[PDB]
């Protein structure tokens, strides 16, 4: 089956939230036939298979998830499924054409190392960037409270995409930092 956009992560107000766009079912429904006419709109989308759950992010007109999320799959649109643009598997990086009526994040040109990680909770997480693809956890989180949310944006202080969060680094059972695929990577 396809991946579904199933929601998205509202990121136009000061306070990040979370929008529901489909439930279980229509999840599961859209995902056989790859059918989506659904309104898309926003950087960050909640995407979801029929068993796993995360999130993509649009930059450089691409919407970029994990490979590890989203395998080789097709993506649900207005016109059928539609294949992978990018696929890198040891990356853990894959694309699609951003879907008309999304918006990109634009790439960071600040050189900030003060990141904000975006997830699936809308729950934006201060993060110290140590180097070109990690960063510290500044505020204690458990690996349970991150599952799902790869494929979101780590962000700087301005908005700009900085990377997508690809795994979390484990340390005595906790999150201790976040291990990224820099925006550097996400060439067109
Ligand atoms: C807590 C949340 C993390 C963000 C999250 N990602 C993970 O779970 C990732 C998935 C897997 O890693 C990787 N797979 C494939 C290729 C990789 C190529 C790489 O690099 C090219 C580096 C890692 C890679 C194991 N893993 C870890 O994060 C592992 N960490 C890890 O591997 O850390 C390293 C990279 C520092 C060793 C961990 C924490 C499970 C032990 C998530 O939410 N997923 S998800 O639930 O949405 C799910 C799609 C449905
Ligand atoms: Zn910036």
């Amino acid at each position: 089956g396809s991946v579904v956009i199933v929601g998205r992560i509202n990121l136009s107000g000061d306070t990040a939230y979370a929008q529901q766009t489909r439930g279980e079912e229509g999840c599961q429904e859209t995902s056989q036939t790859g059918r989506d006419k659904n309104q898309v709109e926003g950087e960050v989308q909640i995407v979801s298979t029929a068993t796993q759950t995360f999130l993509a992010t649009s930059i450089n007109g691409v919407l970029w998830t994990v490979y590890h999320g989203a395998g080789t799959r097709t993506i649900a649109s207005p016109k059928g499924p539609v294949t992978q643009m990018y696929t890198n598997v040891d990356k853990d990086l894959v694309g699609w054409q951003a879907p008309q009526g999304s918006r990109s994040l634009t790439p960071c040109t600040c050189g900030s190392s003060d990141l904000y990680l975006v997830t699936r909770h809308a729950d934006v997480i201060p993060v110290r960037r140590r180097g070109d693809s990690r960063g510290s956890l500044l505020s204690p989180r458990p690996i349970s409270y991150l599952k799902g949310s790869s494929g979101g944006p780590l962000l700087c202080p301005a908005g700009h995409a900085v990377g997508i969060f690809r795994a979390a680094v484990c340390t005595r059972g906790v999150a201790k930092a976040v291990d990224f695929i820099p925006v550097e990577s996400l060439e067109t």
